[PDB]
């Protein structure tokens, strides 16, 4: 299915995923895409941090659903 | 100074702070409002996540800026 990845500066990806995919898993698709390295990557849904070994449908995350993505660099 | 602090679910507060506040300093002053633990919150401003030990001036964060609040909970 497809997803929506939005940053908060206004970039928008579409991804190619599945619903039991991983946090992890999608991260891995981010880089794979943009070349973002996953340990960067904080991906957001509900209003909250979402967890690398939960699935797209623990979170009820389904087809078109957009999540946000912010950046952590130290 | 003023800043507002909203969270990705249309929640929106204002806050008194300093430039030289440290992003931990204003994680305590949420944590004041709104009784959330400063280790269950992530600030964002400009697309990047925030770092703790770093202050509102070293990002250039100005009066009346807004801060997104993202939370940070196991299992949820």
């Amino acid at each position: 299915m497809q997803i929506f990845v939005k940053t908060l500066t206004g970039k928008t990806i579409t991804l190619e995923v599945e619903p039991s995919d991983t946090i992890e898993n999608v991260k891995a698709k981010i880089q794979d895409k943009e070349g973002i390295p996953p340990d960067q990557q904080r991906l957001i849904w509900a209003g909250k941090q979402l967890e690398d070994g939960r699935t797209l449908s623990d979170y009820n995350i389904q087809k078109e659903s957009t999540l946000h993505l912010v950046l952590r660099l130290r």
